[PDB]
DNA sequence: GCGATCAGCG
DNA sequence: ACGCTGATCGCA
């Protein structure tokens, strides 16, 4: 039904200084994946190129790595990723529908040029699963299916950059799109395709140590329990705690007995058994995901891992990462952190460099809220984690251990954030009336806190969203419900999505301006992962002391907001010594 | 496939 | 009855 060519070869028309461009990657993971087919729409004209024509001619080549040759494009990283697999360069991206269309409503989940087109009631093309199929049945159709497909989906971005950048402009996210999320895009395929190295004997190493203690634990459970059963079967192991043990219920789940952390951990007084199943938990879940998930996501001739961040996926504006996640590796128990040896330079005499804002949502919210005493607190550098935890514990500020800080951060943003006495309660092992009057006095301190958390409650009834600081937007259609529970939900979404995605928006900001330093400076020193407030780089080691003095300062002078940001960092061998 | 659980970020 | 996530596993 809609025209184009089926081209055998490459001409000069398909060669113009602006097309919407298609290079299909249909598998969700695009590292080292097949490209099957090519769509240019330009002027002169609707166009389908097989890959291996138009990858293997020099003049295309050439076009899609001349930045002054402008491309249209949704999901432009995936292309630009499947692209550096097959060594060739993308590019001169102006417009990427995909960014496009998450910073107008990110709560749409756009995963496709055609849920994209349809927020402006164009349909004259396919779901990308009603062309490829689910599942076992998923497949590349047929040529002539594939390239009216290809060639829809680019008459598609064609048509909607001027709609979608009309809007854009309205809600002032025009240079949020064309000035930060496509610049970062173009930075998160870089840090893709670059991967982290990996220490497959080291971690190799900690799986068969760590199968050995499994079953030693696993044993003291059964011999606590006094029978064996499938420790990981809630149903099971409810049955064990909860009616052979007799042990109190403090919690339900919809489907049975709650076995949760914080209940096993309420439970320690009653019975041995509870803290050798958290034991055994812990010592499983760094086999399950972070061993054995690792290895199985090493390439092998490289021994790297290659994640992929997902840019147009999360409410706030943060990224995500996937496959393996690297945003989640274990810190906090010591067994844990030590997975974090087997990351390693991917060169010799390279380290690894960590840097990370601190404290970074606190200084956010101080300078949103305009709230005197949090902000005279920043403007002294005080840790308010380790003051808030010195008064929880009523300990002096040596006596604060690193969990009685997390916990006490997780206090500190539970208040802004909305926990009510009960939570707070149930987190803090208190009274709920203690609790209640430990809140009230901390909004007797920040009253403007508490001021900005009822102003932007309001302002987003008013308005129907909440923006960040630099223009991200998030529609909050339940923060007007009839429902006291929905509403509630959506309430608390107005007091944080302005923090964290303010948060988001700097350290987006941190990794453009960083690139353009380490290249002004010429530089080897290159981005390995973001995890939310601290970037990872490697480097060679002649490098470390200047980054010493680049790196913060560029994520420290990303804004300026009335209070200052401060960057701790670290450097090591490994990333467990870049701490 | 989903819900409970837990690893991280604040 | 703080918010934002992804991977694994049993399935009440
Ligand atoms: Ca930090």
């Amino acid at each position: 039904k809609m025209a184009f060519t089926l081209a055998d070869r490459v001409t000069e028309e398909m060669l113009a200084d602006k097309a919407a461009l298609v290079v299909e990657v249909v598998e969700e993971n695009y590292h080292d994946a097949p490209i099957v087919g090519i769509a240019v729409v330009n002027e002169h004209g609707r166009f389908f190129l097989r890959p291996e024509t138009a990858l293997a001619d020099p003049q295309f080549v050439a076009w899609l790595g001349d930045e002054t040759k402008k491309k249209s494009m949704f999901d432009s990283k995936r292309a630009a990723v499947a692209l550096k697999w097959k060594g060739i360069e993308l590019c001169g991206v102006s417009f990427d529908l995909l960014l496009a269309a998450y910073l107008l409503d990110p709560a749409q989940g756009v995963d496709d040029v055609a849920a994209a087109a349809k927020m402006k009631q164009y349909e004259a093309v396919r779901p990308d699963e009603a062309v490829y199929g689910k599942g076992a049945k998923r497949a590349v159709p047929d040529e002539p299916v594939l390239a009216e497909h290809l060639v829809r989906k680019a008459a598609a971005i064609w048509e909607l950059e001027r709609p979608f950048l009309d809007e854009l402009r309205r809600n002032e996210q025009d240079r949020l799109l064309v000035e930060l999320e496509q610049p970062l895009s173009s930075i998160l395929a870089e840090m893709e395709f670059a991967g982290v190295k990996v220490d497959t004997k080291r971690l190799e190493q900690m799986g068969k140590e760590l199968a050995e203690q499994l079953g030693t634990v696993e044993q003291r459970i059964y011999e606590l329990a006094g029978q064996e059963f499938n420790i990981n079967s809630p149903k099971q192991l409810g049955v064990i705690l909860f009616e052979k043990l007799q042990l109190p219920v403090l919690k339900k789940t919809k489907t049975g007995y709650s076995t949760s952390a914080d209940v096993l951990e309420k439970l320690a007084p009653y019975h041995e058994i509870v803290e050798n199943i958290l034991h055994y938990r812990q010592l499983g879940k760094l086999q399950s995901t972070y061993i054995e998930g690792l290895l199985k996501v090493v390439r092998p001739a490289t021994k790297k891992v290659h994640t992929i961040f997902n840019q147009a996926l999360t409410q706030t504006g943060r990224l995500s990462s996937t496959e393996p996640n690297l945003q989640n590796i274990p810190i906090r128990l010591e067994e844990g952190r030590k997975i974090r040896q087997a990351f390693v330079p991917s060169e010799s005499d390279w380290l690894i460099f960590a840097a990370d804002y601190s404290q970074i949502e606190l200084r956010v919210l101080a300078h949103i809220a305009e709230d005197d005493n949090l902000m005279e607190a920043f403007r002294r550098d005080l840790d308010i984690h380790t003051k808030t935890a010195m008064d929880i514990f009523q300990v002096s500020e040596d006596e604060v251990t690193p969990n009685m800080r997390r916990q006490a951060k997780a206090v500190n943003f539970g208040i802004v954030y909305g926990i009510s006495d009960y939570g707070l309660a149930q987190n803090l092992n208190i009274s709920r009336k203690e609790a209640a009057e430990f809140i009230e006095r901390y909004f007797e301190s920040f009253p403007g806190v508490k001021r900005y958390m009822e102003n932007i409650v309001q302002e987003a009834k008013q308005k129907g969203y909440v923006t960040t600081l630099l223009h991200r937007r998030r529609y909050l259609p339940d923060i007007t419900s009839r429902n006291f529970n929905v509403r509630s939900f959506a309430e608390r979404m107005a007091m944080n999505t302005p923090i964290q995605g303010s948060a988001a928006d700097i350290i987006k900001k941190a990794m453009i301006d960083l690139n353009a330093r380490l290249k002004e400076e010429r530089l080897q020193a290159h981005l390995l992962l973001q995890v939310h407030d601290e970037l990872i780089l490697e480097a060679p080691k002649e490098e470390m002391e200047r980054l010493c003095r680049l790196v913060p300062e560029v994520m420290e002078q990303a804004v300026t907001l009335r209070v200052p940001l401060k960057v701790d960092y670290h450097y090591g061998s490994t990333w467990y010594d870049a701490k």
